C-alpha cells in the first residue's frame, strides 16, 4: 500500500485532504479495477455474437462499437494520473542526493502544478470517456451494419448489467477525485496568502 | 416410333432422304437425350460446389456460367423442329376432312416450306449454342466473380467428360439433320423443273 500512496501525490507539504482521503480513493479504484479487470470483461469479444452467417462481420462489429474497452481506458487513466506524483518523488530524491553529494519554494510550486496536470488528466480522461459511451449504461442489443456484414444485423453484448454497475462505481470514484483535486488547489492557494 | 416418324415429317411427297434418314437421326437424337437428360445432368447444380465461405455463392456461380443447361436447349430445339411437321399433318387431316364432308400443289408448297422452317430452326439453334459455349470441350474448374462472392473464386463443375461426350454426339447430329434438310429442298426443287 505504501507504494500506491506514493503513486497518488502525498507530499511533505500535502494537507488532509491529498494525503489521507486522495490516497485511499486512489487505491479504491485501483481494486475495483483488479477486480474487474479479467473477471467481467475477459470475455468481452469472445462471447460477443451476431445473427448472421457472414464471415468476419462479428470482429468488424465488435472493433465498430468497441472502439476500446472501458478497462484499458480506465488503466491508461490510471498511469497517466500515477505519472506526475513519481515525477516528484523522483525529483526530490534527486535534489536530497545532489545535497548529500555536496529551497522550499521549488518544493511548493512543483507540487501544485503536479497537482494541477492530475487535475487535468483527469478531466480530459472523463471527457474522451463522455465522447465514446455517451449513457453510462450498456444496452443488450446493438444494430450494425459495417462491412462486410449485410444490411442491418444484431449483435448482443456480454454482461451488461454488471458493466454498467462497475463503470457507475469507476465514474463516481473518478468525479470525487477530480473534487478533491480542485479543493487542494484552492487550499493551497488560500494558505499561501 | 410411328409417333416419331410423324413428328421427323414424313409426307407423301418426300423423298428417300427424308422419310428413311432424316426420320432415323430424328429417332436418334431422341434416344440419346432420354439416356443423358437424367442420368449425367441430374446433378448439375447439386453438386455444383465452390471454394467459399460466403453464403449464396454457389448459386450465383451456377447461373452465370450456365444460363440454359444443355439437355433444355436440346429439348426446345426437338419440339420446335418437330413442330412444322404436325403443323401439315394437322393441315392434311382438315383437308382430308373437308373432302369426306362435302390440290397436290398446296400440299407439295406446304412441305418444302416446312422444311426450310426446320433448316431455319436447327440453323438458329445452332447458332445459338455457339453464343452460349464457344467450346465443345467443358472445363473442370471455372473462376467466378458475381456478386456476393469475394474477389474471385474457384468453382467445380460435375462430369465433364460425359458432358463433353454427349455434346458431340448431339452436335454432329445437327449437322447431319442441317444438310439432310439442304439436300432435301435442293432435290425437290430440281424434281420441280
Amino acid at each position: 500500500t505504501g507504494l500506491y500512496t506514493l503513486l497518488s501525490g502525498v507530499n511533505r507539504h500535502s494537507t488532509a485532504i491529498g494525503r489521507v482521503w486522495l490516497s485511499v480513493i486512489f487505491i479504491f479504484r485501483i481494486m475495483v479495477l483488479v477486480v474487474a479487470a479479467e473477471s467481467v470483461w475477459g470475455d468481452e469479444k469472445s462471447s460477443f455474437i451476431c445473427n448472421t452467417l457472414q464471415p468476419g462481420c462479428n470482429s468488424v462489429c465488435y472493433d465498430q462499437f468497441f472502439p476500446i474497452s472501458h478497462v484499458r481506458l480506465w488503466s491508461l487513466q490510471l498511469i497517466l494520473v500515477s505519472t506526475p506524483a513519481l515525477l516528484v518523488a523522483m525529483h526530490v530524491a534527486h535534489q536530497q542526493h545532489i545535497e548529500k553529494k555536496m529551497i522550499s519554494g521549488t518544493l511548493w510550486w512543483t507540487y501544485v502544478i503536479s497537482v494541477v496536470f492530475r487535475l487535468l488528466f483527469e478531466a480530459v480522461f472523463m471527457y474522451v470517456f463522455y465522447l465514446l459511451y455517451p449513457g453510462y449504461a450498456m444496452v443488450r442489443l446493438v444494430k450494425c451494419d459495417v462491412y462486410p456484414c449485410p444490411n442491418t444485423v444484431d449483435c448482443f453484448v456480454s454482461r451488461p448489467t454488471e458493466k454498467t454497475v462497475f463503470t457507475v462505481f469507476m465514474l463516481a470514484a473518478s468525479g470525487i477525485c477530480i473534487i478533491l483535486n480542485v479543493a487542494e488547489v484552492v487550499y493551497l492557494i488560500i494558505r499561501a496568502c
